[PDB]
């Protein structure tokens, strides 16, 4: 069994063995000492427990196969003319198909992040959205996703014209050294530092204006939990937190570049929303309501979602229960991120594992 194209056979049908190809694996840095961590991978001890997490970290190899043939699929045909609704929904198919989709078991993650220009992250089209990618925009096409809560959050920038080329490369490099960087035991605010340092070592020019392109310091890298995007442990892209990455866990790593201010502030329509994974169990009488957070439990409990997966749901007229939910605080709305008016932002994004006996940057491919 091997891939068609346009792809449409999904991942574990070309591993009938249910055994998938590992991301890059690395050794991690040393420490302050100077101390190697090259013991890792033949210590007893660290085998061992790498061992028992076999199908943990299995299943996010499978959720970062679909990831690596959905975006070189995609890579292939995003045209500007394109409306960003035909962009996210023909993604979207060709994602359910090969993470063979299955409720809450395997499918996406989250909605696909196609941020423009001086939007940085969390914009999608909402239905009715008649925008259009025009040759000089600059795209993050950032999706998601995961088999058995096994989030690959991974994204790359999007342009056409070659101007921009720069801006990628520069924010490319900073996410490489943020990658590097990071390993058990690491200060967070150290990968920070590291990951601005690169960043504004590029100087750019567009258009006959020049900039330091800067890091977006109110966006982050983060760990991930299990159906939990976030996990509570946040990666600085400036100068942050003195807390320590630890052993097993999983982070998204991401960097933002940007020629604006560098900030982002929450401006246009909201698509993205999620549940608060902290929420407990809430009863609630009023119909439309207690209806809408039926659908949200039984379709995506604590993954993100967006208002066009509820369309396509089949629901409609739910915007002010969903309003509702955000009121009550068991939904959480996230509007699309934006720097200055005027501004470029770029981003590039890994999901990496720390494995006691390596670092895995488990959704790498031939392309970043
Ligand atoms: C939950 C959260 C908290 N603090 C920062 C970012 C996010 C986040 C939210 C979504 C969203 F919008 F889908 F909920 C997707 C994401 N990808 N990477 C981080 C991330
Ligand atoms: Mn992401
Ligand atoms: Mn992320």
């Amino acid at each position: 069994k091997v891939q068609t194209d346009p792809p449409s056979v999904p991942i574990c049908d070309l591993y009938p063995n249910g055994v998938f190809p590992k991301g890059q694996e690395c050794e991690y840095p040393p420490t302050q000492d100077g101390r190697t961590a090259a013991w890792r991978t033949t210590s007893e001890e660290k085998k061992a427990l790498d061992q028992a997490s076999e199908e943990i970290w299995n299943d996010f190899r499978e959720a970062a196969e679909a990831h690596r043939q959905v975006r070189k699929y995609v890579m292939s045909w995003i045209k500007p003319g394109m409306t960003m609704i035909e962009i996210c929904e023909k993604l979207e198919d060709c994602s359910r198909k090969l993470i063979k989709e299955n409720g809450l078991n395997a499918g996406l993650a989250f909605p696909t992040g196609c941020s423009l220009n001086n939007c940085a992250a969390h914009y999608t089209p909402n239905a009715g959205d008649t925008t259009v990618l025009q040759y000089d925009d600059i795209c993050k096409i950032d999706f998601g996703t995961h088999i058995s809560g096994r989030i690959i959050d991974c994204a790359f920038t999007v342009t056409f014209n070659p101007k921009y080329d720069t801006l990628l490369k520069a924010v490319k490099d900073a996410t490489n050294t943020g990658i590097k960087c990071a390993g058990i035991d690491v200060r967070l605010c150290d990968v920070g530092e590291a990951i601005q340092e690169v960043m504004e070592s590029y100087e750019v020019e567009i258009d006959g204006k020049t900039y330091q392109v800067k890091p977006i310091r109110n966006l982050n890298g983060h760990s991930i939990g299990q159906y939990r995007i976030h996990a509570g442990k946040t990666v600085p892209i400036v100068k942050g937190e003195a807390t320590r990455m630890e052993e097993g866990e999983v982070y998204a790593i991401e960097t933002f570049g940007s020629t604006g201010k560098g900030v982002v502030h929450d401006d246009m329509e909201c698509s993205h929303y999620m549940k608060n994974f902290d929420v407990g169990h809430v009863p609630i009488r009023l119909p439309r309501t207690k209806h809408l957070l039926n659908v949200i439990n039984e379709n995506f409990g604590t993954l993100a979602f967006c208002r066009r997966w509820l369309d396509r749901l089949g629901e409609s007229k739910y915007l002010m229960a969903l309003k509702n939910l955000c009121d009550l605080g068991i939904v959480d709305p996230y509007p699309p991120l934006c720097d200055i008016k005027g501004s470029y932002t770029a981003q590039f994004e890994h999901t990496i594992l720390l494995r006691p006996t390596c670092k895995e940057v488990v959704s790498r491919g031939d392309d970043y």
